């Protein structure tokens, strides 16, 4: 039975401390579907996912992305969780990625920090070195002579 | 050798502090050239290993990029993509960082385009090094976990 | 000047063709050093108008991204993000793109997430140039425009 | 009065052939509030666009971005339409943005490229140059001595 290998890619794992579902994913165990001939997966994957979380619920999403990659296993179930419906994606408290290479880690970090408002209000496009006085002092400051010229 | 970690001192360093005393590392983009004289490195890794121990994992602190001549480019390009994807404690524990470029509308319109499309379901995610890392935003004791977070 | 119309053809050339005949065009990313001795231009601005005289609107062609170097940079980054930002015709009428690269994943391990991320809606965006170009998908006839279309 | 400030900011102006609403935006036409104060602007603009397209609704927009950049005008003008709820977005059958300076030209036409899904199959990522053999024919192919080294 694969109703069984498609429970352990995805599943409810816990209700976190407000009562709410926490649902996790396993990228890596997409390669049981490998063994499988003439099948959908996606299709497969996505009325499993209606099946444990229903409308109006609000859930966390936790990917354990270990053994993965944007480029194999990871790359497509993100590729497939943007995919959902809207209101899977209204009703997310929090998405958490576990976990993956370098590559990964720092894609992924580039991504949400051109989505972080809070963190691109941070800077401030001055025009030379004279412009910087008035916020850090340059008699503060030992620089080389190359931001001098 | 030893010459690479004076040549990443010469590109990211900490130059001075400000009033509450914190640090304020500086990044001379332009010196970038400096590596282009390497074998093989993966720069860009040994470069977030040298901030990493610039700046430890909770203490405000201020940036400032250097990036005075246009060139091609000015590389302030490049240095911007390297600080983007740092880790998370850097950008929320960062004061205010300040690029010093003239032409910086040029370089920076692609990305405020982009962080306007950045869609509301995106700033939801956070990437966790390992699984502890995800106690504190949910307790792993309400959890079930697969056989793969044990030895 | 001429110095610099010269560099532009070192970098971005016709390389060739294919069949039914159709231009092979080679850029050589690490060629952007030939630039690096210049003052003043928008390098950017002229690249992208000496390709508009390299491929025609509506005509097919193939783009080689040659790219093998190391170190700071191969410039493949950069040429690829240059690439990225011209005008729809050249996306539409390009046949495949070979990045003649050893370690490429590393690089565009950032597109292929900001791709993957991408909205359907803004799937659904074109711009357009001029408002005459509009006419292609919405007809003018069967609409009011603002005045600021007009020059009366 | 002020409501009179907006019609000439956002209008329906006309139908396709398939006889769907095409909604104009003049993103320049958005001083006629600095003139006011109190107004909040955002929220009298989401309700004036509320009453011109009904829930169930297919229509197109263009943005005629004439006199602003993604610094103003547009740049607010996109990130409010990015702000609306999200049958708006599941809604229109495209949105046209018409005639912006250079920089957001090319701001523009590089977010639709990473998003155009048909563009970046195109990409193929030889390791070097002699696996550009099987595709592109060196034979044709006049190549500085660099690309060989």
């Amino acid at each position: 039975e694969f109703e069984h290998d498609l429970e352990r890619l995805c599943f409810i794992g816990g209700y976190d401390n407000d009562n709410d579902k926490v649902i996790v994913v396993v990228t890596k165990n997409l390669e049981l579907f490998k063994k499988y001939d003439d099948i959908n997966l996606i299709k497969e994957a996505y009325n499993h996912v209606h099946k444990l979380i229903q409308k109006d619920e609000r859930y966390t999403a936790v990917f354990f992305a270990h053994d993965s990659t944007v480029f194999s296993y990871l790359g497509l179930s993100l590729k497939a969780y943007y995919g959902m419906d809207y209101y899977l994606h209204k009703n997310v408290k929090a998405v958490y990625v576990i976990h993956t290479d370098w590559m990964s880690k720092v894609a992924i970090r580039t991504l949400l920090s051109i989505a972080s408002a809070k963190f691109t209000r941070k800077f401030r496009y001055l025009n030379s070195i004279s412009d910087l006085n008035k916020y850090i002092p340059l008699s503060h400051l030992k620089l080389p002579p190359i931001v001098y010229e």
